[PDB]
């Protein structure tokens, strides 16, 4: 599973892979360093 | 579609802060660095 720490900001830095239909497919989901 | 090309990858950021239970978080998009 995934969590994050309540009430404190963070950002995140995801590519995807665009499908068929003009919509995300696939996405992989990175933390922004 | 219109949102992205099919088969293409493409980044996309954002910022969110956590709820309370740990599992949850509001986000909203920026700018990829």
């Amino acid at each position: 599973g995934s969590s994050c720490e309540p009430g404190r900001t963070f950002d995140r830095c995801n590519t995807c892979r665009c499908g068929a239909d003009g919509r995300s497919a696939a996405c992989t989901l990175r933390a922004c360093p």
